[PDB]
DNA sequence: ATGATCCGACGTGTTAGCCACGCTGACTAGTTATGCCATGCCTCCCTT
DNA sequence: AAGGGAGGCATGGCATAACTAGTCAGCGTGGCTAACACGTCGGATCAT
């Protein structure tokens, strides 16, 4: 009967509950338990599981170069932002606001590290999420295009409901292509948030996708419903560098 | 029983004349298109 | 990579309105028929 019960399980796609049903079974066995409670605790162990590895999954599916969150951002070594802002944003009322969130200012100050915190928290709470640099987005959607099936990846980098555009500005973007940017933020307007990480001005996008109009309207749309941080402070790398210099 | 030869009949080509079919226009009737709503099937995405 | 689930789009049915096909009549043009002549094919008969 028990071989039985274990090919249940299996057939049921329950695997971790087969591979604790003994475990299970001994508990409730010693410690009397009602069976409602006894299943109660089998489902939400088997929920937890499945919870954990539909995490890793969407971590997988996100291209998130290396994984970090608020925890590990030390913000005494940044002050020029507040933490309460961060907090503030970790809450995720951004996405019922659907407002964006930009970091600006110099290399290494933790904008990467922020967004990737961001969207870590987002991925826990349940919230879809997809990471990518700039000039990624920009080359697959030429590609995309170039193939006829330009539709399709504009819904992969609609669907998500947190996208992260990190590195905007460190490589200037192909005139021909800046435009399949701009439809991201056509439709993501008013509908999700983006995460946009950059070391460049708002000024200068202009020069950054070569068309003035262009990087106009892109601004107009991306900071019509979002929240701004121009952080500030000498770079984390070369912080690292001299401690371990010194 | 088969092949060759000779004879007779039928088919074809040509020309002329006549009759029937095709085209066009008008009018009337019947069928198809379209809009709207609901249901079913196909496709895409996610999970194992 | 395969199966299952969910969502979206396409189809079908029904109702109404409009456009097109059918029919009839008249006129014009093309094809069929008839007659005659000639050539070829089929049938019959005789010989091996
Ligand atoms: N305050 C911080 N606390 C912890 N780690 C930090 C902090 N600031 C930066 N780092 C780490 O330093 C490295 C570089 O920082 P990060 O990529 O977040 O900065 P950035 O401004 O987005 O960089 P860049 O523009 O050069 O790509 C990463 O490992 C990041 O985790
Ligand atoms: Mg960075």
């Amino acid at each position: 009967m028990k071989e039985r019960i274990h090919e249940y399980c299996h057939r049921l796609h329950l695997p971790v509950m087969a591979e604790r049903w003994s475990a299970m079974a001994e508990y409730a066995s010693t410690h009397n338990i009602s069976y409602s409670e006894f299943l109660f605790r089998l489902l939400e162990a088997e929920i937890v599981e499945k919870q954990a590895r539909s995490i890793q999954t969407l971590i997988k599916l996100s291209k998130l170069p290396y994984r970090k969150t608020i925890d590990t951002f030390d913000f005494t070594a940044q002050p020029s932002v507040d933490e309460r802002r961060i907090r503030e944003l970790l809450t995720l009322s951004f996405i019922d606001r659907k407002e964006n969130i930009l970091f600006l200012g110099p290399p290494g100050i933790g904008k990467t590290h922020l967004a990737i915190s961001i969207g870590m928290e987002a991925i826990a709470r349940g919230y879809k999420t997809y990471f990518i640099t700039a000039h990624d987005l920009v080359n697959q959607l030429r590609r995309a295009d170039q193939e006829g099936k330009l539709e399709k990846k504009l819904r992969v980098f609609v669907k998500p409901t947190v996208l992260i555009i990190d590195e905007m500005g460190y490589l200037k973007l192909d005139p021909n292509s800046a435009h399949y940017l701009f439809q991201v933020i056509a439709r993501r307007y008013e509908h999700a948030p983006i995460i946009l990480t950059s070391n460049k001005s708002f000024g200068e996008w202009g020069e950054i996708v070569g068309d003035s109009v262009l990087a106009t309207a892109m601004l107009d749309r991306l900071l019509h419903h979002s929240i701004i941080f121009n952080l500030k402070g000498e770079s984390y790398r070369l912080r690292e560098k001299r401690l371990q210099e010194e």
